[PDB]
């Protein structure tokens, strides 16, 4: 008698995810009936764990395994076997997982924070630059931020964000990629000449990207240049196992993955943190006397950003909150029981709500709404399995340390040269692409006037 | 009996302005009829100089004034009483000429430097951060440099155009009120309901410009800082001659009319410039060459600038062939002779067409079309009056100093930093909105890789 939202006959609970913020749906769906319910579609089952509790019997990997979602099976028309859309038994995905491992270290950090300075350096000026009466567009810049540093620190590429308006034609595509595979979940029949005009951009897009990318691929293996960023490696690289390197395709591939995830989910936790920030002006001023006693050079070092304690906290309370990647999808390895009560078949799907396991009382307290970076105090407190922005196991993010490296030098940066106001009082609108955004988030930044 | 083009019945010579190239159309004329010809339209009569020979004796202040041409007193509808378009007899000439003088000269230079220093590097960094297949729209980005400049030299105000695709509103604005002004001249019968809506988009742009550099006025009075900047010297200075200072409506239309200035004439003559150094390899050479010779330091000084005498030369040879702000309309001040042979009544109109001017054999030699800065290695050796890109006497540019300033010292940056390569092999199209530039005018530079 597994707990199950509202049934619409033969749809099933389908027309609950027919709504512009499906997470946050089933966030309050999650509210009135507990750690689990399950959720019907027509041919189809998932169940949906919130409790630290199941999810850690959900998190051992040798009774669950990474399954693709719908979403990550559309996603796949052009992330392909990237290592995001990947089955963990594709080979590709153990030959990039074993290539890419080492330039995703926090120690490969030290060899893209130059690059990642340079983006940073970059925002900070277009803020000084500001008139008086002016305001930031948050997650926009945000966004120009985290795709030209992935750009720049993993294939040397300029996508110059910050000198448009109008962004590349390539992002344009992705967007529009991303937007069409979100729609595609509340589709019936796909078949329908209704849709051929929805097939014919899909299929743009991806030449797009693919044209761009190859491109690259190619100009760089003619150009036989050594830089350090990820391309190079993946070019140069042998898989140990195997002895393989990775082939030209999947190089693509994982190109294109790695702009897509996360450069939307970085830029979701940049947005997030600031605004917990500007809504919390204790915590805000304490982040703040952090970044001006340790950014004590012009240039941020590697080694200052390490020492970002309390915005690192920040962070990952701002990831507690609203984890911009926030859920994930596991089968059933073999016949086995959930929590001593609900007994799975293999193959049979589960999804990860993560914000509503950071959310868990027995783990967090009664006051979970709360933003309170202390909590992140000792990081080792927190119980396995129950803190999970970044996924789970051999499947876990790998873009992680290079994510919180750039989040917290960034907004470190920012909390050294400048004051923020909440000048509308921001009412929080978090739009769903997928991905978690606050949309319409402005503050203004007065300047301290620091020289770079 | 004077040389005069083809006529079209009662609207006489009027047609032949009705085309996208007007000041081109006129120097065909020019070519086929001579040194003066005389252009009717109905109600209107001026006459064209073409020669160094009448224009110099057009040029004597005690025979005739500075005239509005039918274009100038459409611009007035939004630049009013400002310098340019003010009658030499109206209180506010005076007034604002000599207030405002002294800010305009050479030795205000070193004061405006450091922030024409500030927009030339983000040029600079623009070009440095473009990937190996993409090219620079060159106009386009001469006109975010120019208009940058003299918004935050003269007013403190950051367009920040190289942040932008889509121009700040009130540049929108600008452009169209410009275009209207221009678009009036050509169209039989302005009364015409049918330009209902051009009426009404006037006056909305019209008020952006107000409303914005008003608030800006109204800001600085309110606020009382102190910059190095034309506002200041405007809020602060008296005429000397009269003791009163501009009024606060006299002081908007003398910022509307230098934003105007930097926008127009000054991108036009860096976009020629840089157009005849890539037709003109030699010429290029010697320009690199003195630009790394002279300016050593990654910052240039004031003192390095004026040592830029070959950028200095390359500036008015191509000046002299595309002068962007080709004509300028006189009126006799009394009955009078001209070159002894046509008479002239009292408010009688002459045009100089400087492009012509600028290709007089008799002053210049028979190869007038070549580009050779070697003509301009001594000032003293061109006749009194055979050379005025900058206009004549009391009415002359007061920008001159400035324009050529910011010109060198972005010149000399984008040789020192730059090869330069015309990758189109682009045939010079010359668009004209009353001032001329080189419409579509694109080249691809490498860097040099010298830091900034
Ligand atoms: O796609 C699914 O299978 C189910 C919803 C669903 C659709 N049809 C169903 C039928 C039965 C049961 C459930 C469903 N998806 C979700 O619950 C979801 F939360 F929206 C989601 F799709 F998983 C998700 F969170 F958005 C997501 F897609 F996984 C994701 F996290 F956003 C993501 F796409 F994976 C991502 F990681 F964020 C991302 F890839 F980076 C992306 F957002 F795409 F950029
Ligand atoms: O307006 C006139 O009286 C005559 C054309 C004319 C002659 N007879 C006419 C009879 C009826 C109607 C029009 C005419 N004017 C021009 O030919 C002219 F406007 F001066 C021009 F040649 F087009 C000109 F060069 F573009 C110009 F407008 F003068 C000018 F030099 F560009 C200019 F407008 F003054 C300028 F300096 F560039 C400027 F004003 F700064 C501007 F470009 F507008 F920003
Ligand atoms: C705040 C930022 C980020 C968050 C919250 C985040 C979150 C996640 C999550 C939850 C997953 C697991 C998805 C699943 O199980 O289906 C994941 C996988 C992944 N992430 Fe991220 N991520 C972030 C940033 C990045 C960045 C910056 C990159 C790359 C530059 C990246 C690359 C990847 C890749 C490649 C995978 C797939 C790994 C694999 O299965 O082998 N991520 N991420
Ligand atoms: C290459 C650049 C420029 C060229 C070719 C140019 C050309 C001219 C010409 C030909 C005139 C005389 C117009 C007439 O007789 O009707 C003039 C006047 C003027 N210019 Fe410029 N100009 C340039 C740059 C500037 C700049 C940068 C400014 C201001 C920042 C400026 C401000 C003015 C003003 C105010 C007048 C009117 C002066 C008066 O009558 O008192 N100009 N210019």
């Amino acid at each position: 008698e597994m707990p199950q939202p509202k049934t619409f006959g033969e749809l099933k609970n389908l027309p609950l995810l027919n709504t512009d913020k499906p997470v946050q749906a089933l966030m309050k769906i999650a509210d009135e009936l507990g750690e689990i319910f399950k959720f019907e579609a027509p041919g189809r089952v998932t169940r949906y764990l919130s409790s630290q509790r199941l999810i850690k019997e959900a998190c051992d990997e040798s009774r669950f395994d990474k399954n693709l979602s719908q979403a990550l099976k559309f996603v796949r028309d052009f992330a392909g076997d990237g290592l995001f859309t990947s089955w963990t038994h594709e080979k590709n995905w153990k030959k990039a997982h074993n290539i890419l491992l080492p330039s995703f270290s926090q120690q490969a950090m030290k060899g893209y924070h130059a690059m990642m300075v340079d983006i940073a350096v970059q925002l900070v000026q277009k803020w000084e630059r500001l008139n008086a009466d002016e305001h930031i567009e948050v997650p926009e810049d945000m966004t120009r931020l985290t795709l030209d540093t992935i750009g720049l620190c993993g294939f040397n590429y300029r996508f110059n964000s910050f000198y448009r308006d109008q962004p590349h034609p390539f992002i344009t595509s992705m967007v529009r990629a991303l937007d069409e595979a979100m729609n595609k979940l509340q589709r019936a029949n796909p078949d329908d000449p209704a849709y051929d005009e929805n097939k014919r951009q899909f299929q743009e897009d991806i030449k797009v990207m693919n044209d761009l990318v190859d491109k690259i691929i190619a100009d760089r293996k003619a150009s036989g240049e050594q830089s350090d960023d990820l391309l190079t490696h993946m070019l140069n690289g042998k898989d140990p196992e195997t002895g393989e390197p990775l082939d030209d395709e999947n190089i693509r591939y994982q190109i294109i993955t790695f702009l897509i995830a996360g450069h939307e989910t970085t830029s979701g936790l940049l947005s997030f943190a600031l605004y917990f920030l500007v809504k919390n002006p204790h915590v805000l001023q304490k982040a703040a006397e952090e970044a001006a006693r340790v950014l004590v050079d012009p240039v941020p070092s590697y080694k200052q950003v390490k020492q970002l304690k309390y915005v690192g906290m920040v962070l990952n309370e701002a990831l507690r909150l609203w984890p911009t990647a926030p859920a994930f999808s596991l089968y059933a390895k073999e016949d086995t029981v959930l929590g001593g009560e609900y007994p799975l078949e293999k193959g049979d799907e589960l999804m990860v709500l993560i914000p509503q396991l950071h959310r868990d009382k027995t783990i967090w307290g009664d006051d979970v709404e709360e933003f309170r970076p202390e909590r992140f105090e000792n990081p080792s407190a927190i119980p396995q399995h129950a803190f999970k922005p970044f996924g789970n196991g051999q499947r876990a993010c790998i873009g992680q340390q290079f994510a919180l490296h750039e989040a917290t030098l960034v907004l470190g940066m920012m909390l050294k040269h400048f004051d923020f106001e909440d000048h509308t009082n921001y009412e929080l609108d978090i739009k769903e692409t997928l991905t978690l955004k606050p949309e319409g988030f402005v503050v203004k930044a007065k300047s301290k006037k620091i020289p770079l």
